[PDB]
DNA sequence: TTTTGCCATGTAATTACCTAA
DNA sequence: ATTAGGTAATTACATGGCAAA
């Protein structure tokens, strides 16, 4: 498998972004893409996965 | 998956099951497929659809 | 000390089912 | 029928620190 590695500066805006808003919109899902230069699908699962550990944690 | 059509022999067995419980279970999806000769995934979607309809009331 | 030799974690990805159009 | 994005459960794997000769 190709396990993506996140940049210390990506994990940051993601996190910052989850705080303010834990549910991604398409617009928002899009913009993040541009900016972080990540694909709308990984930002997708990230948020899913965040919410997940928060629940189990 | 090709649009299909249920026999009345099947359609009425689906409706009798959907009467006992609206949620299918894996083993039971199985059981009905070998029974009614349908394809699991067809059974699965009938149910979804039915639930969604019944809801509307 | 050092070097080797394992594990246990965290997490990213993935699956199977959900309601709703 | 299909489709997207949600939850819950996983599985794969890249890692750090620990144990021991």
């Amino acid at each position: 498998r190709p396990r993506t590695a996140f940049s210390s500066e990506q994990l940051a805006r993601l996190k910052r972004e989850f705080n303010e808003n834990r549910y991604l919109t398409e617009r928002r899902r899009q913009q993040l893409s541009s900016e972080l230069g990540l694909n709308e699908a990984q930002i997708k699962i990230w948020f899913q996965n965040k919410r997940a550990k928060i629940k189990k944690s």
